[PDB]
Parts: C-alpha cells; sequence; structure tokens
C-alpha cells in the first residue's frame, strides 16, 4: 500500500528553491507521526532538501544515477523503490513535485495538510481528481504563536 504525504500551500504550491517556504512546527509533528517505523521513498532533490537521513525510517532515494551515501538505501526506478521497501503495510513517498506525479497513481492514501499560505512557487503538488478521493480524516486548525498560518489536515482515500 502506497501512500503520498505533502505539504501544500495556494495553488498546489510545495516548494520554491529547493525548500518549503513556510515554517509550520505543527506541520512536522503531523509529519513525523505519520511517517515513523514506515519506509519513506523521496527524490534525490528532496534528499539534498532535507540535507540528513530521516531517524526511525528506512529511507529509499530515487536517482537515475549511483548513490553518493551509504547511510541510505538509493534506487534507480519506481518499481525497485517498492521492491526496496519490502513486505511492510505502508509506504510513504515523502516529495518532491516529479516523485509524486509518479507514484499518484499507484497511491491508496493521501496524507495532505493545507496550508493557507501565499507561496511563490517552482514545484506544485500533482493536479489530483478530486472524484477518485473521498476525505476521511479532516482537522482545521487556526495560526497560533508557533503556526503562523492557520492549516487543515486531511487524510483522502482512493474510492
Ligand atoms: N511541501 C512538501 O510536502 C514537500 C516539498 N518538497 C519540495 O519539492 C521540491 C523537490 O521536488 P522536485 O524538484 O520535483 O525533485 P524530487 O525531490 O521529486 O527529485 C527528483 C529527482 O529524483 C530522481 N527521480 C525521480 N523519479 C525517478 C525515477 N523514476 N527513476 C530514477 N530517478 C528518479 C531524479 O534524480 P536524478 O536527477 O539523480 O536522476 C530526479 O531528478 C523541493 O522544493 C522540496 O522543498 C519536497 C518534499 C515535500
Ligand atoms: N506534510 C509533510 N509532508 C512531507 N512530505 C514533508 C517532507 C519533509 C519535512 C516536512 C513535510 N511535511
Ligand atoms: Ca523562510
Ligand atoms: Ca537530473
Ligand atoms: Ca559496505
Ligand atoms: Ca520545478
Ligand atoms: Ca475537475
Ligand atoms: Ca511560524
Ligand atoms: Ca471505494
Amino acid at each position: 500500500m502506497i501512500s503520498l504525504i505533502a505539504a501544500l500551500a495556494v495553488d498546489r504550491v510545495i516548494g520554491m528553491e529547493n525548500a518549503m517556504p513556510w515554517n509550520l512546527p505543527a506541520d512536522l509533528a503531523w509529519f513525523k507521526r505519520n511517517t515513523l517505523d514506515k519506509p519513506v521513498i523521496m527524490g534525490r532533490h528532496t534528499w539534498e532538501s532535507i540535507g540528513r537521513p530521516l531517524p526511525g525510517r528506512k529511507n529509499i532515494i530515487l536517482s537515475s544515477q549511483p548513490g553518493t551515501d551509504d547511510r541510505v538505501t538509493w534506487v534507480k526506478s519506481v518499481d525497485e523503490a517498492i521492491a526496496a521497501c519490502g513486505d511492510v503495510p505502508e509506504i510513504m513517498v515523502i516529495g518532491g513535485g516529479r516523485v509524486y506525479e509518479q507514484f499518484l497513481p499507484k497511491a491508496q492514501k493521501l496524507y495532505l495538510t493545507h496550508i493557507d499560505a501565499e507561496v511563490e512557487g517552482d514545484t506544485h503538488f500533482p493536479d489530483y481528481e478530486p472524484d477518485d478521493w473521498e476525505s476521511v480524516f479532516s482537522e482545521f486548525h487556526d495560526a497560533d504563536a508557533q503556526n503562523s498560518h492557520s492549516y487543515c489536515f486531511e487524510i483522502l482515500e482512493r474510492r
């Protein structure tokens, strides 16, 4: 079972110059909650954006070229990435834009943080068909002293 987890600002913007331009500790806690003890698949740009291995998770990196870090697992295709996870209940695809586009047809669940932020970006979440997904979890939060935007955590399941 493949799931995508992503944080989306206005117009499905997810990144700008290898960074997520917002500071939402509540999204970091949600991300950790939902990915811990699950293999994580990421694109090479995301691996460089994060900057280090994610603890308590098997880290699988997609690249057409050989790996440059043995602390993580390197793969050269979507099918090889899935295979490297082994027999696990759930695989988490953590980005970026290009990796989400490829795993979206195979995904059964979307863990989305809808951020109320105006972000000029260079990376977007794929334009998912609303008719194909059903909202099973939806928890809205107002901004506070730690989180500068209002945000909604949503879980969508493929109909
Ligand atoms: N808001 C959010 O939730 C998140 C946002 N982001 C943002 O997204 C951006 C990064 O996204 P993006 O630029 O799309 O890059 P990605 O992180 O999706 O990485 C793409 C790279 O991964 C490799 N790759 C992808 N698919 C394959 C494949 N099928 N086979 C082999 N290699 C593959 C390629 O590496 P190579 O070139 O080596 O072949 C490719 O250049 C950053 O701005 C980051 O901040 C990232 C995660 C989460
Ligand atoms: N919701 C969400 N999804 C991600 N894929 C992510 C990647 C790294 C750090 C914060 C993140 N938050
Ligand atoms: Ca900033
Ligand atoms: Ca490239
Ligand atoms: Ca060795
Ligand atoms: Ca881009
Ligand atoms: Ca439509
Ligand atoms: Ca803030
Ligand atoms: Ca159904």
